[PDB]
């Protein structure tokens, strides 16, 4: 049942640390045939590099992709420490690669004639690690499609989101690297929920992967809805980079300066984010504001049927 | 036509830069019976600070208040240069004191029996100024009552409003000081939109003070009005200190810990809002984050017509 | 016994924050009839400002100085905390001036006809005050000699001088004034050593203050030599102003630019001395490097002679 | 006339960014039977890294050493851009390989049964890189012997020396890493000077190796000897690297904490060294303060011989 890419597909590695959000990513990657995944990659941020790579292998398994190439990536920020303090995914079916996570990375990018896109779905760790050693490589990168950041009101600290806030130092590697980048940050993933309608409407999907994704968005509705944050729905974040793949129409977006800040004293982690052209300076991004969050879980349901 | 000041009054001194905004803050002030205003100081941001004390006695000779005791502040921020790059009022009647303007403010504070709030629409400066200097006179200090900051996206750099970004070292020591805070920052007062009728309504008051605020309106509408933002109306930003002052029930409102950032590469001069209680840290303001438009522009009325 | 200043004296306000070292440089101010002290001021540090001012009080009750006019300065830093974690002086025969230290500063500086010199050997949190307060009276400072700072080493942090550290964003804004600086660090007062006959020739001297000098530098041998310095003989620190003030030639010295840190993970307190001429900036202080040891020594001989 | 090691022999990766220290540096490593260069990479720091690879392989042209691997590293600073603003040396007889720098190094570490020692002497670019991205083989490298830092008087910035100036952020991956450093400073290096007589003893040794260092020597004394800096002969800074791994007792070091400073406005890039205990943390760095400095140069002359 595995999902065969289209020879016109756009070619992409995932770069993931999961949880739960990466998990639902990865489904929706995996099951498109525009899309053709060459390698999954993991990052650390509140969990063990150990634990993400074997969520990673178990989401694998679940799919029955174990012909993924996967390998595990840095074991912590560049500069700084890990940040340490659901329901089950099926036991990994196989080993993953023991090939140097950005070794894998090149190798896939300078063999692909198609250049290929990046999907970072957790710290940027690794894709600054990647940027900063394979120059030689940019050109054969498209764009890079994060999730991370917010236009002025974190998650973690008041200023910054949790991926940024995880390794600021990276991520300002990335901003600053020239490659395309679309950033997918709060502003458009807070409007991203999911519905009790919605939720049913995937668990009526008839297959096990689906099964899967609705049980995950069961739980978020009880644990990732603190009512601080007004939600009325469960957001789902990470999906929102693979969405974007799909069907960019789905967004709201405009090109904007982003500087990651890596040196204030409250600060840390922040994305600058120019939307109003304070600055003067050059747009490095497209940056999300809005979705159309009906047709995003149109996408979601067309999607996950197809592993039928 | 002075408006004499109850002796329940709440006793304020009003510190301010004006330009326009800050004339329609000092005629809102000294419409009211309920505030006591017990002098003026200036600061400077955008303007020579010769400027701003001449368009306080310009605001005052208007009001046929040339009895107010005015002091032109300090000159510059304290440690940067001030950043210099509409209709008339009419000419001074009056010449300014000579007196320091923190020893002016100490003065009138040390004299009240009535602990006094101070009320800033301009960089910090002189509230700084006078906070460390005079640790003896904090207890006579009921609150700081100021327009300034921004809970996430600023209006001058992306991260960072105006009255702050000029002064962040100056704003810094106001919320490290211990004494109460209302913060008034842009996210109030974006919505606090002066629309077209409402200008009319302000027009048809039958005195010359309304007929200034209705010109002065009618110059925002055209000037302030940047579609970038997205106003309907021209927003009015220092007057809603009067407004928490006189009605605060028109506001919506939290305690929270708020940093002024001064370090950080691009973040200098934020305000940061930990609106969702991520820090732990105590709550040293309260934030404004909403408001009854039209019961704002309807006090705005009422005001104006005490000098009928 | 009261040394009486010559017309032609310097005018100086002492601004300390008394334990011994200063005592020892207001013993050698006051000795001075080529000093005219116009005030005394407190700082403080590591001890409360009411031990400071207490301190200052003793001091000037040993020299029969209740004459002087003595105020308790700022009772913190400008943006911090103060950090609190010897032999006896007469208790105090006066009381101080209730006047605010820095209104006591201006009052003495717009009463001068000569312009004053400032000679402050704590924190710069006061000397700041004025200077952002007072802008009028800058022409009337003819400059501020201070002791803190090092150009590269410093005693409290790597990086900083304890009096610096104390209060890094008082001492930008003294640095960044405008006002000509003579800077008294770490790298001339190591060398301004005391040795065992130094301290014999003091005590010989037939006067009260010499033997108060000489059971200070006794207590200094014992507990400021720190084998982890390399001291040969006590430092003496504060006093080095005095004799920069009455015999300058003692001293090298070369006019550089200097800047305080306030925003390094762990530079903050640093003075950035730029002896090598790399930034290309103008200078805006004269930095002392090395002094005549000896003449140092004698200096002070001749100037406790003063009180026989 | 290679030079084979020892099967004893200290294995070495020597990371460099030649200009002409670091050619003395190579001439110096491959001189002994004591070394065993793995493999030569290059950093590049204000010149272009085509240049410094070219270079390198002049350098290794002129040895007869095409055998030796050497691969170009990274072509710029982690998150910032080069600083771009003498005698000859033979055109390259062979061409680098194509690998990846870290690549290269990783095979080299992860071959050789004996821990390696990396010995960089320019930014630390590509030591970052391989401290990131292969933690595996963390214990398999048994030191990082760098040229770079200061313990508080810079050469490029007051607070900053080159090196370290010219990427910050990685020389902070460095001393973070938990892996053992020898820090050789301009503390050091300033002590490290050759004099006329010295020149001409190196100039003596018969062989054409001896000459190419002699002439560059004499450059060195006409170039490198800006009167501000004080130095009676020209200093060697890079050399000494080598001098450390084949001559410790040469060197008076210490065990002491450091820190790179990344954050500060006048700071960034410095390395702030706790020579006197004053932070209380843990060492991280073998610190070097002084040498033995005719023991230094007759321990070149030792070596060049070996060319013989
Ligand atoms: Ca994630
Ligand atoms: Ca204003
Ligand atoms: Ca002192
Ligand atoms: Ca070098």
């Amino acid at each position: 049942k595995a999902i065969r890419p289209l020879a016109s597909a756009t070619p992409i590695i995932l770069d993931c640390d999961p949880g739960h959000d990466d998990a639902i990513s990865l489904i929706l990657a995996l099951s498109s045939e525009r899309l053709n995944p060459l390698a999954v990659t993991t990052s650390a941020g509140n969990q063990t590099p150990d634990k993400t790579l074997n969520n990673a292998l178990r989401i694998l398994t679940l799919l029955n992709r174990a012909d993924m190439p996967v390998a595990g990536g840095a074991v912590k920020p560049l500069a700084r420490e890990l940040i340490i303090a659901g329901p089950k995914l099926p036991d990994p079916s196989f080993d993953p690669l023991t090939q140097n996570a950005i070794e894998l990375m090149a190798e896939k990018v300078r063999q692909s004639a198609v250049p290929v896109t990046l999907v970072p779905s957790g710290p940027l760790t690794n894709i600054a690690l990647f940027i900063a050693n394979y120059p030689e490589l940019h050109s054969k990168v498209e764009r890079i499609v994060l999730m991370g950041g917010a236009a002025g009101v974190g998650n973690w600290t008041p200023a910054a989101e949790f991926n940024i806030f995880v390794d600021p130092e990276a991520a300002d590697m990335v901003f600053k690297s020239g490659i395309p980048i679309t950033m997918c940050g709060l502003d458009v993933t807070h409007e991203a929920q999911i519905m009790d309608e919605d939720i049913e409407r995937i668990r009526a999907i008839p297959n096990p992967v689906a099964q899967c994704v609705a049980e995950l968005l069961d739980f978020f509705m009880i644990y990732h809805r603190d009512p601080k944050w007004g939600f009325t729905g469960a957001p789902l974040h990470d999906p929102c980079t693979i969405a974007w793949l799909l069907k960019p129409e789905l967004f709201t977006a405009q090109e904007c300066w982003v500087g990651v800040e890596t040196k204030g004293e409250y600060t840390q982690g922040m994305t600058v984010v120019d939307r109003y052209q304070l600055t003067g300076k050059t747009a490095n991004a497209t940056v999300l504001f809005d979705l159309d969050r009906q047709g995003f879980v149109d996408l979601i349901v067309d999607c996950l049927s197809a592993y039928n």
